[PDB]
């Protein structure tokens, strides 16, 4: 009725509640930031029991389940409030909030209103005053909470970096070891290789090699879609390191594969060369085996079963000494000199001075190679001086001393070799070449001599008459 009953009931049901609502939503809006930031921080050290400081990823962790607790605490409010009208409780005068309060009620039927009375809506309406200071305040602790979350992910999220650059950085030093360690392990699925030839093991190692090229190349092709579609800069950034430790590898991959073609190239050439040894040697003994059939054609079968009779009696035997052979030589000497005319001995001399050294350097070291001993140094010209001087004059004493000289330790078939080097370059004839394989035999067999020197004789069906 009354207007101060109106003033009363004003003061003491909108007024005075409310303007207390409005101080204590002041009170907590002013205390909520140091509340919070004091759960979280009495939260930490319970995790931590005060005996080290928090990772940041536990500070993420409890700052996020307290903003959690705080955004559903802040959504009930917030729909608390919703159900009505807003009104800025600290703005309004106490009738404008009566005012709008009764708008409130009247919206009911005039039986609701009887279940529903007005003092139970002011009731209520003070309820939703207090959720509205509610909600004003968590909304402010909930924007700096975020914010402060939000930095320290950050801060995490640079730290997660500098430990991916560290990984990198370690990495890239260790790069040649590392693609060494990756070939062998690859080298292990492998079977054992038994007595391997260093082309049989170059094969393998390039195999490895050129895999690990094509393998790192499809590598590389994957993770720059990993670039492309990265979710996270880490991601991103992990990506982009392993990109770049890649294209590392297959040049030290590629530089590696070079010196196993430049080596291989080495060793393929290094077998061609041994090949055509083999075939010089198999060459060789096609020339000693032709050269009896061409001794055949030339002098006849008694020569060239002489010369090979020579070749095989020096098998295995040594150079004799010029004071054994001078001893040999001179038993059957007389004969020679009686059934020899000076127009041969003339003849045999003539021949040896007509002698093509080049040529018979290259008959003795394929003879040499047929017969299976070492290449030896010679004047030839020299030697073939003393044969001839000694042709001419009966005397062989100084041939067998300068052959013993020239060749002493070596064996019997290398003077073998240089007779048979004579008849190849020089106009010889069949005495002459019988006379060199008697002076030859002599040197070598006390057997040998004999039958070349039956040989000269046989051979004297020569005119020598008056
Ligand atoms: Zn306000
Ligand atoms: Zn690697
Ligand atoms: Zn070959
Ligand atoms: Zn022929
Ligand atoms: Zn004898
Ligand atoms: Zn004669
Ligand atoms: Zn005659
Ligand atoms: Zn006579």
């Amino acid at each position: 009725g009354d207007l101060i009953q109106r003033e009363i009931y004003l003061q003491k049901n909108i007024y005075y509640p409310v303007r207390s609502i409005f101080e204590q939503g002041t009170k907590e809006k002013k205390e909520i930031n140091k509340k919070v930031s004091d759960q979280v921080d009495g939260l930490l050290k319970q995790i931590t029991q005060g005996k080290r400081e928090a990772t940041r990823q536990e500070r993420v962790d409890v700052m996020s389940a307290v903003l959690h607790k705080m955004e559903s605490d802040l959504e009930g409010y917030k729909k608390t409030f919703t159900k009505g009208p807003f009104i800025d409780y600290e703005k309004q005068s106490s009738l404008s909030i009566y005012e709008a309060w009764v708008k409130i009620w009247e919206k009911n039927s005039w039986e609701e209103r009887k279940k529903y009375p007005f003092q139970q809506l002011v009731r209520d309406e003070l309820e939703r005053a207090v959720a509205y200071y509610k909600q004003d305040s968590l909304s402010e602790a909930v924007k700096v909470l975020r914010q402060e979350l939000n930095k320290q992910k950050a801060l995490k999220e640079k730290e997660d970096l500098s430990q991916l650059e560290r990984d990198y950085r370690t990495r890239k030093a260790n790069l040649q070891m590392k693609v060494q360690s990756e070939l062998d392990q690859a080298g292990s699925a492998l079977p054992p290789l038994v007595s391997p030839t260093p082309e049989q093991w170059l094969e393998r190692a390039t195999r490895l090699v050129t895999q690990a090229i094509a393998d790192k190349k499809q590598l590389q092709t994957t993770n720059n879609t990993l670039i492309k579609n990265s979710p996270t800069p880490l991601e991103k950034q992990k990506a982009i390191y392993n990109g770049e430790l890649l294209v590392d590898e297959i040049a030290s991959l590629q530089a590696r594969l070079v010196k196993l073609n430049a080596e291989t190239t080495r060793r393929r050439t290094e077998a061609e060369r041994k090949a055509a040894e083999e075939q010089a040697l198999q060459d060789a003994i096609k020339f000693t085996a032709d050269f009896y059939k061409e001794v055949t054609e030339k002098f006849g079968a008694r020569t060239s079963e002489m010369a090979r009779q020579l070749a095989e009696g020096a098998r295995g035997k040594n150079i004799r000494s010029s004071a054994e052979a001078i001893k040999s030589f001179e038993k059957h000497k007389d004969a020679l000199n009686k059934k020899l005319s000076l127009k041969d001995r003339q003849a045999i001399a003539k021949a040896f001075d007509s002698l093509d050294k080049q040529m018979m350097a290259k008959s003795l070291e394929k003879f040499s190679k047929g017969f299976g001993v070492v290449g030896k140094a010679i004047d030839a010209a020299s030697l073939y001086q003393e044969f001839k001087i000694s042709t001419e004059t009966g005397d062989w004493k100084p041939f067998f001393v300068k052959i013993e000289t020239l060749a002493a330790g070596a064996a019997a078939s290398w003077l073998v070799g240089i007779a048979f080097a004579t008849a190849t370059a020089t106009p010889i004839g069949i005495l002459g070449f019988a006379l060199v394989m008697a002076v030859t035999g002599a040197m070598i067999d006390e057997d040998l001599l004999e039958k070349a020197n039956n040989l000269v004789i046989s051979i004297l069906e020569h005119h020598h008459h008056h």
